[PDB]
């Protein structure tokens, strides 16, 4: 059960910088996106938790670049329990197998 | 019926750090989240009281280790009513069947 | 046509003591919750006047221990008017046919 | 086209105060209700233009002692227009027919 | 491809009165509203450009003397992009097809 | 994967301005909005970057010449990877196709 990281910013257009950064500096996948509320938005990645952290490092220096986004709030879980995974929406599916593999 | 708790913080990944340190703290069961709106989640979890409550201590911990999350608000029911779990999302599911019986 | 009582409060914690509360203090069904927005959530129970009086009581005051809960609004409708049951979720249903017996 | 009145209010008590006032003081009929967002509601009624009037003035009132609850805005609209009539939220249904036949 | 005019309130009733107001100003079609979140909605219509502009005046006054009613942002564009009218929810429909005609 | 473009704005009259003042001014596609919640709006665009980049700066000015409308956030993506388009709202649709054919 592969590494989780969560970024929440403001707006959509820091949560696409977030996503093309993390995905471009480390081997993960993009699991998922949330519309949060208040203009809000959160980007879900899995892999191995170095990869993550790279990852993570990149989407925060992406937001922080991006005209009118702020970083609010992120996470690693190094070893999500199987229970937090069929829960939240933090699994993977086939839309995204293709980048899994690869990962 | 078991007990339930429910904590709710501003931002997913506050959520998700709870869940994980809940789940890992106690014997329960995650039955449930909530996007609240306002960009705040709930997470909504049952099992035997003594195991709520110590699975509580450590998703306050862990959300109050998370960089830009809170505890807002939470709650624990020991003897949730019938009907309270009937209309409320805190009932079990096929879903999270696997996770109730390692926990029960 | 029995009373309706609705009650509103900040956060879902605060919601479920107050369900939890009202059902267990009188003889009333809880026929519906409404996620209202902004992370306020409403709880609607119908039963007898004096049942709902005490059950709104009850509510009010789990609300009030909760941690992070306060109370945003309440009322208590002693004989609602058909066309606002039609329209309004505060009908009973099979879900909670129950309950509304033992009541 | 029928008179509609409309009134809007934070919070879910306070539109329910204000449509048991609004069809108990006239011979008007609800048509629905919105969850407009921000824990705001909307009540739309419908009826003959003096009907309207004297229920919103009962509706405004219900809302004033409904701990919680102020009235945010109001409209009444006498002879609404066949294309707002059919685009926006404020027509008969048959769920309200019993209603409209008795206030009719 | 006929103008566009777009209002914003904050409220149902003053974006009802707008929609009423311009309606019987000019000889447009009101072609939907929007529920946009913070219990703001939009209200779009199409026509020439001269009987768009005399509705949207229309609509801008009746919202200034609803009650509790307030102008957020409005605009009119004379000749849209037949992009933005298949992304955007601004084209005709059957339900308005009747009021697209006398117009 | 040809270049991202994204705009943000508070109102849909802003959006509906930075929509055709962008498809207007450069060689692109728009491939969608976003409802984000608050009274907010998003718009994201397709193209060769430097189409974006003629495309987005019309947007900021439309929105800046827009009663109550405001430039919340933008950016400008040049090649964004597939996983990227695949999960989020920013990939070609039938329904925009012809204008991505004019567009190339």
């Amino acid at each position: 059960q592969s590494a989780v990281g969560s970024i929440e910013t403001i707006g959509f257009p820091g949560i696409l910088a977030a996503a093309d950064a993390m995905v471009k500096a480390g081997r993960i996948t993009i699991v998922g996106y949330i519309r949060a509320g208040s203009a809000r938005f959160t980007l879900n990645i899995r892999g191995d938790v170095q990869e993550v952290k790279t990852a993570m490092a990149a989407g925060i220096d992406a937001i922080n670049r991006t005209e009118g986004a702020d970083v609010k709030t992120w996470v690693i879980i190094p070893r999500p329990h199987e229970n937090v995974v069929a829960v939240l929406p933090i699994d993977f599916s086939p839309e995204v197998e293709p980048f899994r593999e690869a990962a």
